[PDB]
């Protein structure tokens, strides 16, 4: 088995319907959205009573930043918005329907924003990795809550309760085992590439001597590690810092677009190329648009502790489907991978599948939740005999 | 008493000789440096015997980052490395001839940036603020330590036992009491205004939520509070991120003159110009050189708590010098504030001085701590009775 280094980005904020779900046109097996028999949502408003707002593809490069509190969510997948004086936890029936009706109570007009995905030939980057590599589209994020609840399941299978991005719970340091710790444990290396605060420093554990050193200013090592065949077991790139401190700002995809092709060419010309396996996927899906019902069913909670109030979440539901992929030149191009041949029944693809996949292909011990332990995984994606030799040098320029 | 609003911008890692020390050329009244009676220190060497660096005018724009850690100050103040087999912590004889020796230990060649300073010309943000309002030439740090002591003490007169940049200490926060505590308690308002992840974050007091809505980012909310004379009546501006994981690169003084410009011009356009009291100083002297002995007799350790090993530290010896402004129109163009007049003999203006003096010009009930209570105050720069009408409107672009 020719994995041998695993790599990380973690993007920002973006639903699959979103970012990929026009790539159906190129390839069918993609369950993306079509203009034949397109998705909606309906508008409620003073105004007017009821408008459908059409899933188009006229996604600008620059939107606004929608909602994706927990509370937002439940509003987007159920279709009816949380009610502290008649609580609903468990409703039964995500139609997907509330996105819209989201976007405009968080701001008006935004439901354009929300209801939009982008063409293929406005992310080349994209479009390029898409039709050379693998991609996931049934992959869930962790959490039907926002960044931080996500990005600590990314490397630890559990938010350890954590619902919101709650600034004194970040900083006082989330306690969990940790996928570093598991590797660390047995004898593999581990690399934490950051820019600007790393959000894994919320980890706690991480904050020990011996483990403050795997930390490295990406701009002074990560490119240098790449070249000279240096890169650990487990590689993360780390690019944005979260603002702890943001108590609906407009941004630009371009950003993230060069980061990938630039992390994809550093590892694309290393001597490591053969033993690497890529994976690009997205905390959550920042409130816009996807039709996949998120799971319900036989999705088990971590560890046993619920969220706070109000919402005291069980754990037992998804998030939003993101984009969700696989980079590696023992992988066929234009792959799409469904929903796992898990461990069970119900089994199914989420953030949590990255450490269980790296439990699997580094043959560590346990698994370090009830939700690593139940994830699907995705070693069968390296699939060839031999390493595919005219993999792509460099990809387009972002438009 | 005209003073309403005080506003604090702390610089970072450069010495009073090193940045202001020239300016006695302008003013012989400033504690600098002569070119006819020059400051020197010593470099012992294994090749070379003996040599003489003499301090002089010719820093450079770019400059390392000279050592600055609790044990590179102590071999720069009393001329003599820390020893923990034979430990000294108080030696008596703060000389100031370590500079140079503690600098060449640290990176060969390094005593030329640290024993040299800045010509007025070169800093012409500087040398107009000199000009047009006040300085203190006896302005010690609080701490002869490192970056966040340093900053720890400028909002709370503590440093809660801290003598390093401990990350996970920084991150789990200091718990003392802060002078933000103080005036919300007393009916006054606070505004922290930051780019990047501000080191007020470091109070843990501040993670509370009704704190932190008085976080503020920068670029959204700064120039515009200032022009409709919104200022709250304690303003923190706070720049730089401080790198956590940074376990001696280059860097640029021109950024820190373009921020002050940046601060004082929007200040000064400001309906509340005619209320406010700017001050800035710098966290501590970044290793560069300065020839004031730091004080050493009568200075009481804040809360008692001592330092951690080996260091032990006592707080009974404060930091380098380091420069001070103070900016407002009630303020006598030109002026120099030396050591201060009370409360205590051995009392000294250092970045305690900040709390006490907020404590003193809005009558707040307590001091925060002994070196509160102790330190200096400057509300005495504040002499005109008219607020002056022609205080410059714009300043010179940096060099």
């Amino acid at each position: 088995y020719p994995i041998k280094t695993i790599v990380v980005l973690v993007q920002e904020n973006r639903s699959f319907d979103h970012t990929l779900g026009w790539f159906k046109e190129l390839n069918r097996e993609i369950d993306g959205v079509t203009k034949s028999d397109p998705k909606s949502n309906t508008v409620s408003s003073s105004d007017t009573n009821s408008l459908r707002v059409v899933f188009g593809d006229q996604s600008q490069y620059v939107n606004p930043d929608p909602g994706h509190s927990i509370q937002d969510i439940y509003e987007q997948v159920f279709g009816k918005p949380w009610d502290s004086g008649k609580p609903d936890p468990n409703p039964g029936h995500p139609n997907m329907s509330g996105f819209a009706q989201n976007a405009e109570r968080n701001k008006k007009g935004m439901s354009s924003a929300v209801m939009n995905g982008f063409k293929p030939n406005a992310l080349p980057v994209y479009k390029e990795l898409v039709q050379n590599f693998a991609i996931c589209d049934r992959w869930f994020a962790s959490v039907p809550a926002s960044t931080q609840p996500n990005r600590l399941y990314v490397h630890s299978a559990t938010s350890h309760g954590a619902t919101s991005n709650d600034a004194a719970l970040l900083l006082e340091g989330f306690p969990q085992k940790t996928i570093f710790e598991s590797l660390d444990e047995a004898g593999f290396s581990f690399g934490i590439y950051y820019q600007f605060p790393p959000s894994t420093l919320f980890y706690r554990n991480l904050r020990k001597l011996k483990y403050l050193t795997h930390f490295h200013q990406y701009g002074i090592q990560f490119k240098k590690d790449c070249k000279e065949g240096k890169l650990p077991n487990y590689v993360v790139v780390e690019q944005r810092w979260f603002d702890l401190l943001s108590t609906h700002p407009s941004h630009d995809v371009s950003e993230g677009q060069k980061l990938v092709k630039e992390v994809y060419e550093a590892l694309r010309s290393s001597p490591q190329w053969n033993e690497i396996l890529f994976i690009i996927t997205y905390d959550e899906h920042g409130g816009f648009y996807d039709h996949v019902p998120t799971p319900v069913d036989g999705v088990p909670n971590p560890d046993g502790i619920l969220g706070p109030p109000p919402y005291n979440f069980e754990f037992n539901r998804l998030g939003v489907r993101v984009p969700t992929f696989f980079i590696s030149p023992w992988i066929e191009p234009g792959t799409v991978i469904h929903g796992p041949n898990g461990p069970y029944p119900r089994s199914q693809y989420e953030h949590s599948s990255i450490p269980a996949t790296v439990k699997t292909i580094f043959k560590l011990k346990d698994f370090l939740s009830k939700r690593d332990s139940w994830a699907g995984t995705f070693e069968s994606v390296i699939t060839r005999d031999s390493p595919r030799q005219d993999c792509p040098e460099t990809l387009s320029t972002p438009i």
